[PDB]
């Protein structure tokens, strides 16, 4: 039903509301980084990050997010966690941004797996017009 940990998170969520604390983000970060311990917990911590900052922007937030997708251990044969790991990479940016361009830029720089359809997909959310 719910594990011993995700029930923490929970309430946990909860009390994120004060997340907008530079504190927080410098704790969420690294463990949203995922150094090493399963991708999957940082997904859930991730998670609850954005529906705080879901009203503010930081570009730091998405460094951490941007060394994950990179750090994609052959975990990735699975399929949704990246559906939701690419939907708060668009909602981070949600009022459109140059920045957008350039980092999808990066991605194409680095050949990657699949993953070719996800930057079509936020490539699509951006300028209405793209040059």
């Amino acid at each position: 039903d719910t594990k011993i940990s995700s029930a923490a998170i929970l309430g946990l969520g909860i009390a994120f509301a004060g997340s907008k604390n530079d504190e927080v983000l410098g704790l969420l970060l690294p463990i949203a980084a995922s150094t090493d311990l399963p991708i999957e917990t940082a997904a859930m911590a991730s998670l609850a990050l954005a529906h705080v900052f879901v009203g503010t922007c930081n570009g730091d937030i998405t460094t951490s997010i941007m060394d994950n997708f990179l750090e994609r251990t052959a975990i990735e044969l699975k399929t949704d966690w990246v559906r939701f790991l690419a939907l708060a990479l668009g909602i981070l940016y949600m009022g459109q941004g140059e920045q957008v361009d350039d980092v999808l830029e990066t991605i194409s720089a680095i050949e990657h797996p699949m993953t070719s359809a996800i930057e079509v997909l936020v490539g699509s959310c951006a300028y209405t017009g793209t040059g």
